[PDB]
């Protein structure tokens, strides 16, 4: 934007509606997630959302390692698309495509 | 940094929660893990948890055997990445790849 205010008048795009407290959205997603999981079949989806739930987790020496190892997988499982920090190269050595 | 004090203004960049009192970081990693585990499938990611919860042991005659197992399976497993006091070897013998 430009100067100390200038919001477009296409504003409401949002209805309100209630639903469980959470301190944060990285908390909400990670809830969000665990419901997804159990009403799911232990068929690949679940798998997805599975990996999923260790790349939300935040900082530890657990959760540092598992987290990763989530996102390297879900970025050579193609469905993730790097954010690309780095995640660039862990798509680069996925390229190859059992190239060996 | 320089001097006796001297911390940037861009300071607060956690938000304060509560949440299960704990000794140290690592008791709380070391449950944090422990979570982990039962509400995931024997499937593959169990099996990183759970090498993951040797490797967070504290010293012994048992935990120790054991903890060093789990490490250099982890990063023969590739997914540890070398804290290099001496793992830099580990992964070494690692690297060949089915070598023989």
């Amino acid at each position: 934007e430009k100067q100390v205010l200038n919001d477009i008048r296409g504003r409401y795009e949002c209805y309100t509606d209630v639903g469980p407290s959470f301190q944060s959205m990285k908390q909400q997603n990670r809830a969000e997630i665990l419901e997804l999981l159990g009403k799911t079949p232990q068929g690949t989806p679940e798998y997805q959302l599975l990996l999923l739930q260790y790349f939300t987790l935040l900082d530890g020496k657990g959760v540092e390692m598992m987290r990763d190892y989530a996102n390297k997988q879900l970025i050579q499982m193609g469905v993730k698309k790097p954010e690309t920090p780095e995640e660039q190269q862990w798509l680069v050595e996925a390229q190859q495509a059992k190239q060996g």
